[PDB]
């Protein structure tokens, strides 16, 4: 469609600078979900504070990788299908790292406060329409890795 455009345009901007705009995800979703923290286990230590997961490189890895999975939903933006069988396995691995299937909506209220504060007035609601869209697909498959 033209949706398919908007996500590829507001992302446009976003890719740029991925890790910049990702740390902004993570901070927002700490933020509003606190209790997330815990689940990075890097050394069997658990961050202590949001802040500590910023000085930590295998979250930062984490938010890179969380970056292009997301990118790759936005270059299958016309077809998510290509892409559910993988997104259903990494449901899978969130699933076992004691990720809760409500905290999705958050990391989704996370990405759509990153691109909103990212692309200020050009942040439409058409915008904020079709990324939900996409999230909402992407965690759709996502959820199939808690199948029942
Ligand atoms: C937001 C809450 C999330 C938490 C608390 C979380 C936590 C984790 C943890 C602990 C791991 C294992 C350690 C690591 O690989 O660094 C992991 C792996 C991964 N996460 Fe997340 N994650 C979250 C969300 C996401 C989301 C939304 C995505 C993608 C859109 C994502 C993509 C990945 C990827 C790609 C891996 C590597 C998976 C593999 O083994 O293939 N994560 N995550």
């Amino acid at each position: 469609r033209p949706e398919s455009e908007l996500i590829r345009q507001s992302w446009r901007v976003v890719s740029r600078s991925p890790l910049e705009h990702g740390t902004v995800l993570f901070a927002r979703l700490f933020a509003l979900e606190p209790s997330l923290l815990p689940l990075f286990q890097y050394n069997g230590r658990q961050f202590s504070s949001p802040e500590d997961s910023l000085s930590s490189p295998e979250f930062l890895d984490h938010i890179r990788k969380v970056m292009l999975v997301i990118d790759a939903a936005v270059t299958n933006v016309e077809d998510l299908s290509s892409l559910e069988e993988y997104l259903t396995s990494l449901g899978r691995k969130h699933r076992a790292v004691g990720f809760r299937l409500s905290s999705f909506s958050t990391v989704g209220e996370s990405l759509l406060y990153m691109l909103e504060k990212s692309l200020g007035p050009d942040f439409t609601p058409a915008t904020r329409t079709a990324w939900s869209r996409l999230y909402g697909a992407v965690v759709q498959a996502m959820s199939r890795g808690w199948d029942g």
